[PDB]
């Protein structure tokens, strides 16, 4: 137990398809907020929270006791935790990837035993360049190291191109998957203006992964704003049509010029923004479509208990 991937479907530990419907939380930048943000996100109906961690590369490192704390908060609030290291974002450097891999191995004791509730997203947006082969080489190399260190979680691998070059997955995703000796790896696309700018683009980018029988989440995405087009309506409707997961960016704490992407005015989620209301209450949003992982209800799938 726990998560596993078969074709384009992610299954929870009870064999039930699990379609992520949730929210990114920039924990690494606002470490003290966990015990507030995590329940608030759960209160919006998210079944999954993606937790931004730092290995010390660009921000303050999240230590092993912090990792245990956020996992426990996610579990207590009945959300799947997608944990991710954010410091190699946009880096081609294998060294920067290796620091993220070493971090997961370092923190393994916080992760082993939580394979039914935690999914490891190896590195946010590793490999900034617009190609697939060198991106694939990185994961082919490091995935076996994660396995041999004893991590049996479903692994999640971001597309190249800062998450916006999904052709990387279309072309080399199978090669990456095949290098996992546990055959338990899924992929993620980040849909902003390059990978999610219109309906056609959203649908083609999804199809090019899932039609390869590879499992997918839209692990970050935004929305249309003055500066730019992102088609959040098609991300939500087409994800619901296809059983593709998605995780909106982000609960709170964007820089000033990107604060149109904050879902909530407050850490405690009492005052959603227009964007928050679209994600939570709007068409195909969390309230309409999010179902909890069945691991969080311990009823043994309706088994009748013997009479006493
Ligand atoms: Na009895």
């Amino acid at each position: 137990a726990g998560f596993y991937v078969d074709g384009n479907t992610l299954y929870d530990a009870n064999g039930q398809p699990f379609v992520m419907r949730g929210i990114n939380h920039g924990h690494a930048w606002y470490k003290d907020t966990a015990s507030t943000a995590i329940p608030a996100i759960a209160e919006q109906g998210a079944n999954t929270i993606r937790i931004v961690l730092s290995d010390g590369g660009q921000w303050e490192k999240d230590d092993i006791d912090t990792i245990r704390e956020v996992i426990e908060l996610a579990e207590q609030n009945k959300m799947v935790a997608v944990v991710e290291v954010h410091d190699a974002t946009g880096r081609d450097s294998r060294s920067d990837l290796n620091r993220a891999v070493d971090y997961w191995i370092e923190m393994k004791d916080a992760l082993i035993g939580k394979e039914d509730t935690v999914i490891i997203n190896i590195a946010n947006e590793w490999y900034g360049s617009w190609d697939g082969s060198a991106w694939a080489d990185g994961y082919i190399d490091v995935i076996p190291k994660l396995r041999d260190a004893g991590l049996t979680h479903t692994l999640m691998v971001d597309a190249a191109g800062w998450g916006q070059y999904p052709q990387s997955i279309h072309d080399y995703g199978q090669d990456v998957f095949n290098a996992d000796p546990l055959k338990n790896t899924m992929f993620s696309i980040h849909m902003y203006e390059y990978a999610g700018g219109d309906a056609n683009t959203v649908r083609s980018n999804i199809d090019r992964v899932i039609d390869q029988d590879l499992a997918l989440v839209i692990g970050e995405f935004g929305h249309r704003h003055t500066d730019g087009d992102v088609d959040e309506d098609t991300i939500l409707s087409y994800s619901e049509e296809t059983g593709t997961g998605w995780l909106a960016w982000s609960w709170k704490g964007n820089s000033t010029e990107w604060d149109y992407l904050d879902l909530s005015e407050d850490w405690a989620g009492q005052h959603l923004t227009d964007w928050g209301n679209r994600i939570v209450h709007g068409a195909d949003g969390l309230q309409e479509t999010s179902k909890p992982s069945t691991v969080f209800t311990d009823d043994n799938g309706g088994h009748p208990e013997p009479p006493t």
